[PDB]
């Protein structure tokens, strides 16, 4: 249904700090998400899911097929935990990325904003899509 766009990533997590994008300023590495349809298999929405590896969040979030794009109406609820999430442009781009074993793979971006983040950082969430490859694992 959104086929192209659910799928298993390995991403990296950015912030603006100061008017400057830090790059991985947790020092989290990469990490593992993952996107997917809805039960219904909806057309204009799926579900995102940190998996818990980074602010343990998971929602669904509005998707144009076409566009390949997705984000929230404004901040919407994290069902993982009570709290609100706001997703902002969203892309997934078919082969875009370079895996580390050197091939090219979907990538996929996203700018994402917690309401209970004291700090209230913009964070640019960015990766891959996971190739199954054990040289492709972090």
């Amino acid at each position: 249904a959104v086929e192209k766009m659910a799928g298993d990533w390995w991403v990296t997590v950015n912030a603006f700090i100061d008017g400057k994008e830090v790059e991985d300023p947790f020092g989290a590495g990469h990490l593992q998400m993952s996107t997917y349809n809805t039960a219904s298999n909806s057309e204009t929405e799926m579900w995102l899911d940190d998996l818990g590896n980074f602010w343990e969040y998971k929602l669904k979030v509005n998707v144009n097929y076409a566009a390949r794009t997705f984000s929230t109406t404004g901040f919407v609820d994290n069902v993982t935990y009570e709290s609100k999430v706001k997703i902002t442009d969203g892309k997934v781009l078919e082969k875009a990325a370079t895996t580390p074993s050197g091939m090219p793979a979907d990538s996929i971006v996203y700018m994402v904003q917690f309401d209970d983040d004291e700090d209230g950082l913009t964070y640019k969430v960015s990766g891959f899509r996971r190739t199954g490859f054990p040289a492709d694992d972090f």
